This record gives C-alpha cells, sequence and structure tokens, in this order.
C-alpha cells in the first residue's frame, strides 16, 4: 500500500529471497509493500514458452523477444491501477545505485522493475517503455533478478515503520560494533562502550566512523560538508594512529 | 569443483534463489560450482543463546556474536578441504565490487562468504578471521545474503562453459572500460522503429565499428567517469567525436 512493486522476470521464484525474508517480507505482512511478478514466459505463442531470440548483426548469445516482455509489462501497468508507476530497467548501462538514489526511489508509490536476461533486451523496447535504467554496480550479472531485489530491499528500509544514521547517510561510513563476551580470546571491547556516558559513546562512534571513512573512502568526504566538531574528531583519529 | 563456495548466513534457505535457478544452478549441476550454506545458530554455546546479543554501549539494534560465526567458519573451512580458501565479509565499508574484482575472485579455488544480519557482526570476528571486505555498492541493504548472491552470480559467469550460447563474458560492459552497445532482435521493424541497417546488411568490419562507436558514445553519455580512467586510441577518438556530433 505504501509502495507497490511489480517485477517482470522469467524466474519469479527467485523473488522468494525477498518475499519470505527480512524487512521486505515484514513490509509485505505489515501492508507497507505489495510485491508481484509478471513472467514473460506466460505471454508466449509457442509450446516451449520461448523468451529469447537470436541477435541482428551476429555476435554471441541471445536477446530477449520484445513481444513476451510487452505482454508481461502491459499486465503489470494494468495491476498498478491508478498509481503513478515508474518503469525501471535493471542494467549495467544504468544510473549507478547509491543511498541518495535509494531515497529518490523511496518517494515513488509504484515501481515496475524489468529484469533482463542473456545479452539483454531489445533497445526499441527500452526506447518505447522504459522510464529509467538503474545499475547496482560496475560488474555484470546473468540477470536482473538479484539487482531488482537489491533495489527493493534498499528502498523498503526507508519505508516508515519497516525497520522495527547508515553507512551512506550523510556521506559517512558506519562505526564498529561490539557484543558479548566483554573479552573474547584476549581481545576486549573498547572501555568507552563499557562506561555508560551517552556523549562519550556518541563522540567515540562518530570519530570511529569519520576515521574509517577517511581510511577506506576519502571520496565520500570530498562530497561531505564536514562540521567543526567532525573536523576535530577526524584530525584526532588521524594523528593518534600508528 | 572448479570453484567451491561456502556461505555463512542465518538464512541458508534464501540461497535457493541461486542454487535452483539460472547459470549458478546449471554450474552446480555441471560440477563447475559447489555451493554450501552454514547457519551460525547451529554453533552457539547452547540452544538458549541466539546468534545476536545486545550491543555494548547502547544504540538501536543487535550485534552478531563471534563464537557462532567462528563455529560456522571453522566447519566451512574444514569442508573446503585442501583448497586455499579466501574469507570474505560482505560489507558496505568494503572494497567496491567491479568486473576486475570479479575476474580476481574467479581465480580463487574456494570462497567462504560471510553474510551478516542485524546491526553488524562483532569487530573482533572481522579482525581475527576476515581476509577481505567486499561491497556491492554505496547503498545499505538489510543483510549480506543478496550481496553474497550477486558475488557468486558474477564470478560463476566467468567459469569455463557456464554461459553456453545465452551470453559471452568476452563481450560485456566494463570488461574493457566501456559500456556495452544496444542489442537488437526479431522483428526488423517494431513500434515504427527499424533495427539499425548496419546490423541488417553490413559486413563484420562495419558491425564492429558501429558496436565500438555505440559503446564509446553510450559511455560518454552516461558514464564519462569511465573514460577518465581508460585512454582512447586515434580510432576511438574519431568514432566518439563523430558519435557526439551525430547524437541528434
Ligand atoms: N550490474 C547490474 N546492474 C543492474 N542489472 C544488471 C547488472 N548486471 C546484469 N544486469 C542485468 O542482467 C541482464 C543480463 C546481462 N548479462 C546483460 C548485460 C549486457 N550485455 C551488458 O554487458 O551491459 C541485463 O539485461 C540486466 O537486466
Ligand atoms: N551495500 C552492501 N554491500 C555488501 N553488504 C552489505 C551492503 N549493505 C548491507 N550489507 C550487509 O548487511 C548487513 C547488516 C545490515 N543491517 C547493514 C546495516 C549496518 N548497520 C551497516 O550500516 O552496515 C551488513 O553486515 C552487511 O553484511
Amino acid at each position: 500500500s505504501m509502495l507497490w512493486v511489480g517485477v517482470v522476470s522469467i524466474f519469479p521464484e527467485m523473488f522468494r529471497a525477498i518475499s519470505d525474508y527480512g524487512i521486505t517480507s515484514r513490509a509485505v505482512k505489515q501492508g507497507l509493500l505489495t510485491l508481484t511478478c509478471w513472467n514473460p514466459r506466460v505471454y508466449t505463442e509457442d509450446r516451449h514458452q520461448t523468451v529469447d531470440d537470436r541477435p541482428f548483426g551476429g555476435g554471441p548469445g541471445m536477446v530477449m523477444k520484445i513481444k513476451p516482455l510487452e505482454g508481461a509489462l502491459a499486465d503489470a501497468r494494468q495491476a498498478a491501477g491508478g498509481r503513478k508507476a515508474k518503469v525501471i530497467y535493471l542494467s549495467p548501462q544504468g544510473r549507478q545505485l547509491t543511498q541518495a538514489g535509494v531515497r529518490e526511489l523511496a518517494e515513488e508509490e509504484a515501481l515496475i522493475l524489468i529484469a533482463g536476461r542473456y545479452e539483454g533486451i531489445d533497445e526499441r523496447f527500452i526506447e518505447e517503455h522504459v522510464d529509467e535504467e538503474w545499475s547496482i554496480g560496475d560488474y555484470v550479472l546473468s540477470g536482473g533478478e538479484l539487482p531488482a531485489m537489491v533495489l527493493v530491499d534498499a528502498v523498503t528500509r526507508l519505508l516508515p515503520g519497516a525497520l522495527g544514521e547508515d553507512s551512506f547517510t550523510d556521506g559517512l561510513l558506519d562505526c564498529p560494533h561490539y557484543t558479548r563476551p566483554e573479552v573474547y580470546a584476549d581481545k576486549r571491547v573498547p572501555e568507552v562502550l563499557l562506561s555508560g556516558n551517552h556523549e562519550h559513546i556518541r563522540r567515540w562512534r562518530l570519530q570511529q566512523a569519520l576515521g574509517r571513512t577517511w581510511e577506506r573512502r576519502a571520496d565520500l568526504l570530498d562530497s561531505r560538508s564536514l562540521s567543526g566538531e567532525e573536523q576535530k574528531l577526524l584530525a584526532e583519529y588521524i594523528r593518534q594512529r600508528d
């Protein structure tokens, strides 16, 4: 009800990974998320339910047939009802998904996600019916199923009351985490977390985040508008390190 | 056999998405891929102890204990045999996954992936047992299961004979620092849009030049950042300069 998601995929059973597990499964139960699949294989003319077709110009692999995708997409737009649905094609050619992109995506009421397969889908189908293209990263997968689930998972986290700051909220990585025992195999939990002083635990965590962000991902800080307080904790972290 | 994968996750049965469907399922059946799961909840002190416990220092959430993770890792290591195993924690604080990262990981004999849940895993588990932290992108997911699946699918595509006649790893996006070209299939005309004439009647050299130009132009248009890293030849410069001028 909060967000309606329709997935066009030839492996709808893969979506059990999000329908049966975690925040996405909980969001469905809580009525915040509606999840549906539209299998191009159901929209075929032949006895073996063929969705691929050879490519023009030669080259290796196969390409997805326009008609079976169009078939599955038409029914999905119909099932969206009167919701303003954004048609996304999962692709390595798309806008790289980042937390800022996830927030944008979380404002939508309806999403139709097209999961490609093989060498990909016909460019004319993209030109005709695809509102936007999104990539989950600079690597190549065998289908759009895992990317579509990554996108759904990330967005659902921002759905009010689904969870029950993050690693990319305010261009800063996350702090380390400690739990029982107090000491495990001669390795002990930092004293600052054993003390009970909220301001001291916040100060340390915020420094440890700034510290890891500068160590591993200095690029996330160039974009960042670091405060006078954050500029002191990062400086302290840098100079007090071997 | 070619690659052995062990996943450490509180949701082992979530991995049916890769073990039962697509290329990863075919690779498992063809003997190219071994895929095993290892629930940390089976290695706790006693049945009354959960995988998680309260976080030291307060704050919202729970944190995965070290002993259950240590137990599943130890058992997963034993099962790998005499294969040299690389131990990966999926984390957004890790090394950003890229096609080149995928090529490196494809050369590994064994991988043990650690999918974390909750708020995070205890920092002392990482310090003592993790060989590398890998991120799938600059966004936060609820668990490491989808990132672990993304990694296995990407790597499996590069195993000899895993793609068949469906696709080719030699011709992808990011392999040579460029995005892929558009793809076209039957019919020659659809929605008052005709397949580019070069694909319908051109020779191999014309098709190659059009495919390279498209890959360059699409890279220039959507991902200019990729061109900053990867230099262009005289031919590529001329194919690109011409793409740019003929855009509309
Ligand atoms: N990194 C990714 N980001 C979003 N979707 C992806 C990504 N990798 C693969 N896909 C999906 O997987 C499908 C099949 C891919 N093997 C085709 C990729 C295409 N030949 C290319 O190199 O760009 C694509 O049609 C996409 O739907
Ligand atoms: N972008 C990602 N790339 C690789 N793994 C991820 C990514 N996002 C989340 N994870 C996994 O999801 C697990 C736990 C999540 N609740 C992440 C929230 C956690 N507080 C954090 O900011 O890292 C992490 O331990 C990782 O295993």
